[PDB]
């Protein structure tokens, strides 16, 4: 699958969104290396703090079905924001442990469109083993 | 599917579980009413509050693809604890907002099984319309 | 410090929630045995997953001070909501694990109050000891 | 108050933290503009996700007493690792909205220290104004 047609099943899962609060959806999708894909989108709880994020949406999809950093070929995320955005510090420590580093992460709002990895959107990382080799 | 096939389900994910820091897994499965399943298992993180929970991982990829309340059979949510165990605080608020009152949430712990809905789990339930109505 | 005193320190902390995004306002108010109190208050964040409740912030200040479960003698819980709430699942599970099974709970919206524990709002605890013991 | 007496009030915090899972401990100092600190520590919850950051803890004490971004002279927070450590993910997202962009945050593990601003941290911010104008 290339960029264009990950981007457009990241845009399906857009419609997806459960957001009644701030009206504001997330689509994601992550590309296993074997071809299969996961959508995730934003689910928001009246209890705010009980929101998850669209990309987690995705990649706790993956996980939960086996698939570990190693299977995971790429990440999109997409709004309809004015500017193009990328996925929250919450999503940015998640992402840290659970993709390596040479992952793109494309980010696009229908517009324009940028691809990261995720050492480039969180500095100094702590890690599974910075805890582990405490 | 019977309530069987979907505990056999809900401990295949467990074995999906990311637990790196508690060896604690816990594996789960929302069932459509179409007959769709989607497994969860918890997915911890170095940074502990960024860890999300089994039956979390199973509902929101269900929303994800387009999934809501209504279309929503029956979830199952198994450890291999001592004793059948609830959903967490965190998770009971989520599924305060995304079951429907009669859905089961089936409970396993290999030894014995449970039924619980929702409201048994949650009294005094902060809802969406006590916030959309305020 | 009576029950009154007590709620209108509540009242107090909620009028400094940061609410930007709901304007939902939470006070609450942890009372120590030795008659320090802990305000708190909801404090939202533009990625709603990030939002800490009021009740939270109030306990997680007493135990970043030192206080412990058997060092806290109260805690008021405040909203102006049309009917009296509970503390959200989050909070629930927070407050299993940071008080004492009687440690009152006070709920009030200024026209009702309402009195609970931690075991009449959170049925089938997981506890330190389940996890301990896995 | 000094850089090296407000690490010293987060090596206080850390001894608070409440961490009996992972065993990690993390200080942290808030510093007011008119000299009133606020301490933090880690509290962790038998349901991981639940657990809450010493630098959350501290900031969220201040705005619960009615402290806003303006009024906040500093952050120290501190750890005993063999590295010094930077708020994670979910801290970052965090500070991005309730610090000003130059607001110093100061990083100590007892042998090294360094100075950052939240803006060094976390790239490419989502913030507030980004949601309130979609
Ligand atoms: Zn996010
Ligand atoms: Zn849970
Ligand atoms: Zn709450
Ligand atoms: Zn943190």
């Amino acid at each position: 699958m290339n960029k264009e047609d990950l981007l457009k099943k990241a845009f399906e899962a857009m419609e997806n969104a459960y957001a009644p609060y701030s009206n504001y959806h997330v689509g994601a999708c992550a590309l296993m290396k074997d071809g299969t894909t996961f959508l995730g989108a934003n689910i928001e709880n009246a209890s705010y703090g009980a929101t998850n994020c669209g990309e987690r949406s995705a990649i706790f999809a993956a996980y939960s079905n086996g698939y570990r950093a190693d299977d995971i070929e790429a990440l999109a995320i997409v709004t309809d924001g004015d500017r193009v955005g990328a996925p929250c510090g919450i999503c940015r420590q998640v992402l840290s442990e659970l993709l390596n580093d040479n992952t793109p992460i494309y980010l696009s709002n229908g517009k324009e469109t940028l691809e990261k990895t995720i050492d480039e959107l969180l500095p100094m990382r702590f890690t599974k083993e910075d805890l582990l080799g405490h």
